[PDB]
C-alpha cells in the first residue's frame, strides 16, 4: 500500500551524463554511443544571450572549441553538428555504460523522471508531469541546463526532455532530443512566458482510481453524468475536456475496481462543486493531476482493497 | 527556481540489489563486497509468520538452503548469519560494483531516499522522512522487502533503512542495515499498530525558509514569539516541541533570508491558527514536514530571490 510520486530508476542514466565546456560556459551534456548532445545555447556568451545567430555562432567553432569531460576523463571532440536547438558532439570513445535507447517526443499530461545534474555530474532525481501549456514544475538552478527527462520500459531508456531554460513564473522549458522544443519557447533571452494551464483531467480520474484501488471510496456518489455535461463543469474549473479516448484509456483500472468512468466523473463533478469537506484522498487535500493512468497501474497493487 | 521532493541518484544502490530466496519465499537483498544481508523472515513459512523462533528456524538451514541471483547469475553462499532481525549471507563472489558506503541509523524527522526493489530488481526511487512514531509513507507491494533505504554525501551511499514489513494503516516499518527495527515493531504478524505520529516542527521551519530564498514572503508577520509561547500552541496542533538545538540548526537559513528564527516561529503559529487563506506555499496548500534544513540547502539557491 502508499501511493507516492515515483521516479524511474536513474543509474542507467548516470552513466551517460557528461559536462560540456566552450568558452567559460559549462552545462551537462548526454554521452550516448559516440555522441554528445547538449544544449546549443552553451556556444552563446554574454551579449549574445539577447540576439544569437547560432549558425553564425557555431561556423566560428572548431572540434576542438568544445571541451567535454566524463568523470575525471577528457573525451575529444572529432565531429560537431547542429540540429534544431541541440548540439551533436562526435568523440573518439564509444560510452561503455550506454544502455538501450530509444528518442521519444512526450505528450502533454505524460510524465517522466528527471535527472537534475550539475557539471555533469548528477545530484537528485524527481517525476515531473508535461503541463498542457508544454512547461514542467521542475527543479533546476544554475547549470542544470543539460539534465534529461527520461522513462525506463523493461530495461531501455526512453529520452524526452533535455533542460534549457527557466520562465519569468519559475516553470521550466527544453526540447525532446531532436533538439525541438517543447511550447512555443526558443532559446534566447526574449519576454516569453508560459501560456495559460489547464488541470490534467484524465490524469486526476486515474489518481481516483488509485484511491479506490488503495482501499478508500468516501468521494463516490450514486449519480452518473453524460461525457457533455461533465466537460460543461470542466471548463468552469479549469479543467480540460474529456474525451471518449481518455474515457478508453480508462478500461483497465474501470475494470479492476468495477467503476464505470462516467461515474467517477460524476464523483469528480461533485468534488469540483463540493470540495473535500476536510478530508483526504491518498493523504492529499488537493485533486493530483501528476499521475497517468499507466503510473497508476505501475505503482499500485493489481488487486483492489475492496 | 521550483522545490521538488528529490530523492539521491539510485545507480550506486541499484548495481548492489539481488534477490534472494529460501524454499518457496524471495525478496531482496543487498549484496556489497561479498555479503548479502536481507530480512530475517525470508526464512519463513505460512504458519512461522506468527509465532517464528528465528534462532530454531535458521539452525535447521544450510548454506545451500539459500538460493541467491545477482541479475542472471547465481551467486554460491558459503556462510551465514543472524544479525537482529537481518541475515548476513556470506557469499563466494565481491560484488564487483560496491561503492563506498557506511551504515547509518537514521532519526526521527531525518529523510532518505527508498529504492523499492521486487524479485532483485528496481522499480522505483522515492524521498521518505523517518517519521516521529518511526515508520515511513513508503509506497510497498508484496515482494518489496529488503529494499533499502539511502542518503548519498559525495561518492558514499549512507543506507539507512531495510524493508520488513507494513502495518494496519497502510505505512511502513523496518531496520538498519544492523538488523536493529526502526520504531517498538517486531519482525512477527501480531496485532502492532503505529503509535500516534506528529508534525516535524523543524522541518516545516525549514521549508517555510525555502518558500522564503525561492521568493515568496506573503506568511511572515510583524510578530516574534518565545520559544516557550511557540510551544504552548505546538502542542496544540500535534505539532513536535521546537528545542534551542532546532533553533540552532536554522542558524544558516535564517542567515541566508535575514528572518530570526523566532520571528519565522511567529510566522507558522500564525498559519496554524488561522490557515493559509486559500494560498499556497512553494504550491502547497499544506503545511510540509519532510524536508530537512539539509535538505532544503541541497536543494535551493545559496542566494535568497529577494
Ligand atoms: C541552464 C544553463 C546552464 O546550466 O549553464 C550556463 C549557461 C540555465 C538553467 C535555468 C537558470 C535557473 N534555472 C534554470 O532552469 N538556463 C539558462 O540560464 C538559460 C540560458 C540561455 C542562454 C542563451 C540562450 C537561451 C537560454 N536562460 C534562462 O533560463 C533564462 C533565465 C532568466 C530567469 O528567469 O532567471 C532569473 C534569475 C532572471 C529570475 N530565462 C529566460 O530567458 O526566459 C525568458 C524571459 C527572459 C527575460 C524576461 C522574461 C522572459
Ligand atoms: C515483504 C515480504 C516479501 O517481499 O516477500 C514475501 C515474504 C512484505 C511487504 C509488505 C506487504 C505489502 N506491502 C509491504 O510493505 N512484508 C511482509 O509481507 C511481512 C512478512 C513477514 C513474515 C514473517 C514475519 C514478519 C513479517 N508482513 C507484513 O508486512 C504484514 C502484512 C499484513 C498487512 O498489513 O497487509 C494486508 C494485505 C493484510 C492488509 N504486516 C503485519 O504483520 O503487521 C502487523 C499486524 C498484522 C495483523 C494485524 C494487525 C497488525
Amino acid at each position: 500500500s502508499g501511493f507516492r510520486k515515483m521516479a524511474f530508476p536513474s543509474g542507467k542514466v548516470e552513466g551517460c551524463m557528461v559536462q560540456v565546456t566552450c568558452g567559460t560556459t559549462t552545462l551537462n551534456g548526454l554521452w550516448l554511443d559516440d555522441t554528445v548532445y547538449c544544449p546549443r545555447h552553451v556556444i552563446c556568451t554574454a551579449e549574445d544571450m539577447l540576439n544569437p545567430n547560432y549558425e553564425d555562432l557555431l561556423i566560428r567553432k572548431s572540434n576542438h572549441s568544445f571541451l567535454v569531460q566524463a568523470g575525471n576523463v577528457q573525451l575529444r571532440v572529432i565531429g560537431h553538428s547542429m540540429q534544431n536547438c541541440l548540439l551533436r558532439l562526435k568523440v573518439d570513445t564509444s560510452n561503455p555504460k550506454t544502455p538501450k535507447y530509444k528518442f521519444v517526443r512526450i505528450q502533454p499530461g505524460q510524465t517522466f523522471s528527471v535527472l537534475a545534474c550539475y557539471n555533469g555530474s548528477p545530484s537528485g532525481v524527481y517525476q515531473c508531469a508535461m503541463r498542457p501549456n508544454h512547461t514542467i514544475k521542475g527543479s533546476f538552478l544554475n547549470g542544470s541546463c543539460g539534465s534529461v527527462g527520461f522513462n525506463i520500459d523493461y530495461d531501455c531508456v526512453s529520452f524526452c526532455y533535455m533542460h534549457h531554460m527557466e520562465l519569468p513564473t519559475g516553470v521550466h522549458a527544453g526540447t525532446d532530443l531532436e533538439g525541438k522544443f517543447y511550447g512555443p519557447f526558443v532559446d534566447r533571452q526574449t519576454a516569453q512566458a508560459a501560456g495559460t494551464d489547464t488541470t490534467i483531467t484524465l490524469n486526476v480520474l486515474a489518481w481516483l482510481y488509485a484511491a479506490v484501488i488503495n482501499g478508500d471510496r468516501w468521494f463516490l456518489n450514486r449519480f452518473t453524468t453524460t461525457l457533455n455535461d461533465f466537460n460543461l463543469v470542466a471548463m468552469k474549473y479549469n479543467y480540460e475536456p474529456l474525451t471518449q479516448d481518455h474515457v478508453d484509456i480508462l478500461g483497465p483500472l474501470s475494470a479492476q475496481t468495477g467503476i464505470a468512468v462516467l461515474d467517477m466523473c460524476a464523483a469528480l463533478k461533485e468534488l469540483l462543486q463540493n470540495g473535500m469537506n476536510g478530508r483526504t484522498i491518498l493523504g492529499s487535500t488537493i485533486l493530483e493531476d501528476e499521475f497517468t493512468p499507466f503510473d497508476v497501474v505501475r505503482q499500485c497493487s493489481g488487486v483492489t482493497f475492496q
